[PDB]
């Protein structure tokens, strides 16, 4: 049962490992799209009009 | 021993919840940015035109 919960303790921290690789990659691309989103909604908007 | 683990398996578990928390609130910004990057693409592409 130690060795149970302790590589279940390796397969909890890296599940979280998982959720916060997505969350790093998503917040880069979140970021990206926030950002050109900004800039397009402020010269797409612009240049379209 | 055995009990120590529980507590770290609940912390790794409770930290990718706060990470699962704020990609979810994140990842659904994302879609959200596509959305209008997509309407704009198509928009700056015949608009511009």
């Amino acid at each position: 049962d130690l060795k149970d919960l302790e590589a279940h303790i390796d397969s909890a921290n890296k599940n979280r490992d998982e959720a916060i690789k997505q969350l790093r990659k998503l917040q880069a691309q979140m970021k990206d799209c926030m950002r050109e989103l900004d800039d397009t909604r402020a010269s797409r908007e612009e240049i379209l009009a």
